[PDB]
């Protein structure tokens, strides 16, 4: 079963709560399907489109719209990924929280930051011979930033209210 395997891979590479970019692919009476990271599709249920009540999804999104959504549930049995636009926006903060955009593994159970393998907290510099790890990290971070920036844009485009 390839689909299960893909969705499982997805679940194991994304934390619940993660906020991710998506493209709206399809509208239905009960919500809007969104393709996540040019990957696979989740559902934004109609009640999770916005804070206000909504009679049809078109009231909030349209096919082809880009958006940042929160992953709120992953059901590998029913092979549904649940998404929320509403909650993504509820959790937005002008201040950047990398945990919510792809770097949750840089935080422990308390929420304390974990200095990555190869970075010297004392020296505050990357250790020579770790260029691979520096690269991967810098990349992950950049993406997390991009994502937050986009979300900011989405919130700014809330000049609707
Ligand atoms: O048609 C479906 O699969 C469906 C309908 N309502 C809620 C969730 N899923
Ligand atoms: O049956 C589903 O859950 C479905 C439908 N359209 C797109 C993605 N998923």
């Amino acid at each position: 079963n390839l689909y299960f395997q893909h969705m499982r891979h997805f679940a194991r590479t994304h934390a619940i709560g993660q906020i991710v970019p998506g493209k709206v692919t399809k509208l239905v009476p009960f919500g809007a399907f969104v393709r996540v990271e040019e990957g696979i599709e989740g559902l934004v249920h109609i009640s999770e489109l916005a804070e206000r009540h909504v009679e049809v999804p078109d009231q909030v999104v349209a096919v082809g719209d880009d958006a940042m959504v929160k992953v709120i549930d992953i059901d590998l049995e029913r092979r549904r990924i649940s998404l929320s636009l509403k909650q993504a926006n509820e959790d937005y903060t002008e201040e950047f929280d990398p945990a919510k955009y792809g770097m949750a593994d840089s935080y422990d159970e308390q929420g304390n930051y974990i200095f990555p393998e190869g970075f010297d907290a004392e020296t505050n510099e990357w250790l020579e011979g770790f260029e691979k790890q520096r690269a991967e990290w810098e990349a992950r971070y950049a993406e997390a930033e991009r994502r937050h920036k986009m979300h900011t844009a989405q919130m700014e485009k809330f000049a609707a209210a």
